């Protein structure tokens, strides 16, 4: 009742998977056909999952999060497995998820398409947020879609160099995390959605900053320089002091930046791209905004079960994180259909 495994070298690396998975080809991640469900799937083999304390914890983190997500606009775990028969042999973790059509880069729209896509991102963010999970990293490339425009949020669980220069890895991040102004929270995801929604409407990056400071300048041009109250809340005195060096600018008219756009879109953007994260609209409030009248259904916008992440504040040995990851592998129950 443990399935039979077969071995196969791909991108210089040996993949050992259950017979159910066939037609493995690279995309480490491989596309495959799952003969038991009839689904096209992505299969990720984690590299050196238990090499260090930090990597062991990250592997546990990733497996906990994926095991938890059971929502249509969020990417779920279809299977998790290992070729090992015991903890002592355990050293490889394979994660199986749906293969999606295309990310949101490839796809860049009508106002109907923008409503439907942003609706879906918010529906999934409500679910994620209600479990006190923060995505941190929402961008077009973490948002996959199919032929029918049905959307899933991807990639849960970034160096100084990756975040430097003219790079998409920073264009969608909220200013408070981009510059470490304060202990940030869930609201940073809403900032990202604002950036994405703007991009879907204009076909152009909202804040294509050439570095952190240029981006901040582009941001402050649009939404205004911070006010007295927001300044108080910037915990970092070095950053607060830098902000105060800038000459004050008022919030621009959004109707004149997003010309031709549905006024309800303009309105929603204004509530999303508010500099003060305490005054940003929530995923749950956004869903009730008139812009989504076509799609809004308060009975089909579910929330998540509670998610214990007390493990985040725990300092454990490698073997202990590996043991905890083992338990979660062998306890995995697949979804029903
Ligand atoms: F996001 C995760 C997390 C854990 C494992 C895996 Cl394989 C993934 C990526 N999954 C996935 N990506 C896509 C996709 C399709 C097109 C662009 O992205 N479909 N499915």
């Amino acid at each position: 009742e443990r399935p039979t495994f077969y071995r196969q070298e791909l991108n210089k690396t040996i993949w050992e998977v259950p017979e159910r998975y066939q037609n493995l080809s690279p995309v480490s991640v491989c596309a495959a056909f799952d003969t038991k469900t009839g689904l096209r799937v992505a299969v990720k083999k984690l590299s050196r999952p238990f090499q260090s304390i930090i990597h062991a914890k990250r592997t546990y983190r990733e497996l906990r999060l994926l095991k938890h997500m059971k929502h249509e606009n969020v990417i779920g775990l279809l299977d998790v497995f290992t070729p090992a028969r015991s903890l002592e042999e355990f050293n490889d973790v394979y994660l199986v998820t749906h293969l999606m059509g295309a990310d949101l880069n490839n796809i860049v729209l009508t106002d109907d398409h923008v409503q439907f896509l942003i609706y879906q991102i918010l529906r999934g963010l409500k679910y994620i947020h209600s479990a006190d999970i923060i995505h941190r990293d929402l961008k077009p490339s973490n948002l996959a879609v199919n032929e029918d425009c049905e959307l899933k949020i991807l990639d849960f669980g970034h160096t100084d160099d990756e975040m430097t220069g003219y790079v998409a890895t920073r264009w969608y991040r909220a200013p408070e995390i981009m510059l470490n102004w304060m202990h940030y929270n869930q609201t940073v995801d809403i900032w990202s959605v604002g950036c994405i929604m703007a991009e879907l409407l204009t076909g152009r990056t909202l804040f294509p900053g050439t570095d952190h400071i240029d981006q901040l300048k582009l941001i402050l041009r649009l939404v205004g320089t911070p006010g007295a109250e927001l300044l108080k809340k910037i915990s970092s005195e070095s950053a607060r002091n830098y902000i105060q060096s800038l000459t004050q600018m008022p919030k621009m008219n959004f109707a004149n930046v997003f010309i031709g756009a549905n006024p309800l879109a303009v309105d929603l953007l204004e509530k999303m791209l508010v500099l003060d994260s305490d005054k940003r609209i929530t995923a749950a409030q956004a869903l009730a905004h008139a812009y989504f009248a076509q799609y809004h259904d308060p009975d089909d916008e579910p929330v998540a079960d509670p998610y214990d992440q007390s493990f985040e504040s725990r300092d454990l040995l490698i073997d202990e994180w590996k043991s905890l990851t083992y338990d979660e592998v062998i306890s995995f129950v697949p979804p029903p259909l």
